[PDB]
């Protein structure tokens, strides 16, 4: 089977291929990462935790300015290209420049020992993409073994590489200026050929988010939702999905001993149900505490891969040290976490969709039940905060299609399963402080158990949001945010301000005529 592999690599441009370490075991990868003689960023370091640690150099996070998608007959009219109307990272690359870069990476990966790992992006039998990653660095192969779904031996016998990632991190492009690119580095995608090239950056995330961006292209075009969310399932099979930017409490509210975790970051929703795209977790570790983060900490053992953490002379890890970067990370296969769905990360249809937001303006209700149109409007807005952040579809950096396409397919799936969407503000109110964890958990409990659907509803002005008048165990005095203000004028002025920010933010999305129709569902 290696012969067929070498041939396929040869067809991509790689020549003089030496030994290929094909789908190595975790034990083999561990030894490869720590063998004597490794130089540069290839080198893994042994830690007191039994987990290997590596560094990534210059790039310790994604490089959106270096992201490109090839402009061709397939993508011309389908990709949500960057434009003056709405700036984004989908920058067009000519076929000529792509050819030059593919040849450059193929040359970088020629004449040497290679690691090749095959895995699936998507737990769905019908919508998964078979990913093959080729690298000259063992730990990069380990990252892919962790983050994508690990095929069974039977599945590998019939494995089809729908997308190939050629990782040429050691390679940089000195022709960039003349080619009109951003820098000597590049993270490029050719949708027609099914290839992602990585040059110059060693950040692990480029591999994970590259395929996420590709799932975000292929799935919605086939009517399958592609989402940046977490998802869990209850004892009775009830599925809920949670959306929310950093600081909204997504991780905590998605954690429940009574519910199994489907996934924490990337999911699809097809005719059968909700499925994780990934086979592992890529978690932030800065200031990580065993007491504060027991689950993540316990997963950091052999087979986890630490990235950019400070490792002392004795092998101990100083998780509080952000000297290399504040974005320290660790990746690990999902089974390093206990309360998860097994042996495949998927379940049935979602019936509860929760949009979390931390409103620093103290205007939005702790919980609102949205209409279908509002669900699309607030999904496109992706608001959280007072300094506001608006990230379309809670994942602007990975949107290969227009935000409205993700919103439309999400609502179509919701309509088919009778799902309801709720906007939950885990942020502030008239008290000047954030809502209590007791009240937010009570709110999430009422959404999951359906009691919110039995509540009498009122309506908040300006945003025209349906709000419950009472929920089991939740303080009724906070449900209408106006009630937490002694002077309802403070609310009024801040609401008009926040409303204005939503309306101004939305203009750029109106460049798409379908999204333009949603203005009426937004605040007035
Ligand atoms: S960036 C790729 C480039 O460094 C290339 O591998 C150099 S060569 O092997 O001398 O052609
Ligand atoms: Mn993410």
């Amino acid at each position: 089977d290696l012969n067929k592999l070498v041939k396929e690599l040869n067809d991509l441009g790689l020549t003089d291929v030496k030994e290929i370490v094909y789908n190595p075991s975790y034990e083999q990868l561990f030894e490869e990462e720590t063998k004597p003689g490794l130089e540069g960023f290839d080198k893994g370091t042994l830690t007191t935790l039994g987990a290997v640690a590596v560094d990534t150099g210059i790039f310790t996070g994604r490089s959106p300015k270096d992201k490109y998608i090839v402009c061709d007959e397939t993508t011309k009219d389908t990709v949500w290209w960057n434009s003056e109307a709405a700036k984004n990272d989908n920058k067009p690359m000519t076929q000529e420049t792509w050819k030059s870069l593919r040849e450059l990476v193929a040359k970088q990966l020629s004449g040497k020992r290679l690691f090749v790992v095959e895995g699936y992006c998507g737990a769905s039998e019908k919508h998964r993409i078979g990913v093959r990653m080729v690298t000259e660095v063992a730990w990069q192969a380990h990252f892919v073994k962790n983050m994508f779904i690990r095929p069974t031996d039977e599945e590998l016998k019939n494995f089809k590489a729908d997308f190939t990632v050629l990782n040429g991190a050691k390679c940089t492009n000195p022709n960039w200026k003349e080619q009109g690119l951003n820098s000597e580095n590049f993270v490029a995608f050719n949708i027609t050929e099914g290839i992602q090239l990585i040059g110059g950056t060693w950040y692990g995330g480029e591999m994970k988010k590259g395929m996420f961006s590709m799932m975000n292209y292929f799935l919605p075009l086939k009517g399958v939702a592609s989402m940046h969310c977490s998802a869990n399932v209850g004892k009775d099979g009830d599925v809920a999905i949670f959306f929310g930017l950093s600081g909204t409490g997504k991780t905590t509210l998605s954690t429940d001993p009574k519910r199994q975790l489907i996934g924490d970051d990337e999911h699809g929703w097809d005719e059968s149900g909700v499925f994780n795209f990934e086979g592992g977790c890529y978690a932030k570790t800065i200031n990580l505490s065993q007491e504060n983060e027991p689950d993540i900490y316990g997963a950091i053992r052999r087979d986890a891969l630490l990235e950019n953490v400070v490792v002392r002379a004795d092998g101990s890890v100083d998780f509080d040290d952000g000297s290399k970067t504040e974005n320290t990370r660790v990746s690990y296969p999902i089974y390093h976490i206990d309360n998860i769905v097994r042996p495949v990360s998927k379940a049935g249809h979602a019936t509860k969709v929760i949009f979390l937001t931390a409103d620093a303006f103290g205007v939005l209700p702790p919980v609102s039940k949205l209409t279908p149109e509002q669900t699309e409007y607030y999904f496109l807005s992706g608001f959280t905060a007072p300094t506001p952040t608006f990230s379309a579809c809670f994942g602007a950096a990975f949107l290969s299609l227009h935000p409205i396409q993700y919103a439309d397919v999400l609502v179509e799936r919701m309509k088919a399963s009778g799902a309801e969407a709720y906007l939950v503000n885990t942020g502030w109110n008239g008290t000047g402080k954030r809502i209590s964890i007791k009240d937010t958990r009570g709110i999430i409990d009422a959404i999951l158990d359906g009691s919110i659907e039995k509540a009498e509803m009122g309506e908040l002005p300006i945003f025209n949001l349906a709000i419950p008048k009472a929920l089991p165990g939740v303080d009724p005095a906070i449900l209408d945010p106006r009630d937490t203000y002694a002077d309802k004028a403070q609310w009024q002025v801040k609401a008009e301000d926040l409303a204005n920010r939503f309306v101004k933010n939305f203009v750029k999305y109106t460049a798409n005529p379908e999204a333009a129709k949603l203005v009426g569902a937004g605040p007035k």
